């Protein structure tokens, strides 16, 4: 069938926008074709698998669920960036920037539950004592919204917030916004996955980039193997205008 | 059968299709129907992404892209042909709100940050004729491009600069909206203070706290209702065709970007 399929989790966090440009450049002048399969509106049950599957691609990406992002299989093995090291670069980022009272904003993915280890280990091996909310949700913009508010209620000596991915971030502005607080002036934001969101001039956040790009170029190496290269891609900080000094 | 709709789409950085998709899936999926999305820039390598749709061999097509099994164009139409195949809001009614509302706050150098798809030239057009009908003359860019942030971010900073006495803009879209709001930002511009902001497509974006923009509703809910209801009508000939909307009524939706005078 020539057919790709695609599975990720939520349009509305575009984390995977760039991956999947990837993949296509690099699979589409082979004569490849992408079809994408999501976890909330593909199937009315939890087995986006199987609707890959009714098309009967020749080869999948799973960008879902918990485990390593971005799995190729042949029909019936993974590449991401390393979170542990980006965690450790945007927590540094915030320490070197003079900041003690730090927050971490947790999402329940794989890759979150990396990222808040990450978090923790850093903030301790540096002296500080960190401070994460108990959210284990899912990444969607409207929790980072009431997390934020509820931990800078219970938190008010927060000065700066890692939020563990982009879409998060927007919530936490959002609510830094609606808080009177000056971003950066009053209080610090850096996000991860840098998404076209936070290359926006009106959002301009400073993010945490996850190599979306080499992980969509590696993996689609890979699957086309299936169908030598590194598997754990190096992470990277983006400054842009949500973090000064404090 | 595969029991699989595919749903084309344009662009996965213009979330305008999202609460659209999830209406039709709430509609399809408890029928035993599963999705898949082909966009127009990474599906394939050229431009048609129809053959894309029909490799993975679906019951039904969705076509929500700006351009055989079974299928039903939502969220846009031609302006010319017939509306039986067809789901979308009335955008001449739409950008007449849209306009109307920045009139009755006391504005008059209105601009318009047009894009070049079948909807935005009815918007366009729709602009137009309520400045003129309500006595003003209408201003707009030339940008005949794809609704994308950077061109809203671009035009915005290039029209301001040619009319510094432009005190409210209508953008065609949301996505485009953003970049005007950026442009704002940059421009050291008050929003609504300074400058007012209307979008259209009550985008998740336009929800947030953080942009927080007033916006027309393109009913894309219902437009995802409807378009679902019609194609299965297709798909089952044989059972009752219900009672379907193929042309819902959008409406504004106030929020923190527009402000009188
Ligand atoms: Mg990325
Ligand atoms: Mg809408």
């Amino acid at each position: 069938t020539q057919l790709i399929a695609v599975l990720i989790d939520d349009y509305s966090n575009p984390w995977f926008i760039d991956l999947i440009q990837s993949l296509s450049d690099v699979l589409t002048p082979k004569g490849y074709r992408l079809s994408v399969i999501d976890s909330l509106t593909s199937q009315a049950g939890t087995d986006p698998i199987t609707s890959a599957l009714s098309m009967r691609p020749d080869g999948i990406i799973i960008a879902q669920d918990i485990p390593d992002f971005t799995v190729p299989d042949s029909l019936p093995d993974s590449v991401a960036n390393d979170d542990f090291r980006g965690a450790e670069i945007a927590t540094k980022h915030l320490i070197d920037l003079g900041h003690t009272h730090i927050a971490h904003l947790r999402v329940g993915s794989g890759a979150g539950l990396r990222r808040f280890e990450s978090f923790e280990a850093t903030m301790r091996a540096h002296g500080l004592e960190p401070l994460s909310n108990d959210y284990l949700g899912p990444a969607v913009e409207h929790a980072g919204y009431t997390e934020t508010l509820a931990l800078l209620k219970e938190h008010p000596e927060v000065t700066a917030i890692f939020s563990s991915n982009d879409i998060t971030a927007i919530g936490a502005l959002g609510a830094a916004r609606e808080l009177g607080l000056r971003v950066p002036e009053d209080l610090s934001i850096i996000g991860y996955d840098n998404t076209p969101l936070a290359q926006t001039r009106l959002i301009n956040l400073t993010t945490i980039d996850d190599n979306s790009i080499g992980v969509g170029y590696n993996a689609a190496l890979l699957l086309l193997s299936m169908l030598e290269i590194m598997h754990t891609l190096q992470p990277s900080l983006i400054e842009r205008g949500t973090c000064a000094p404090r």
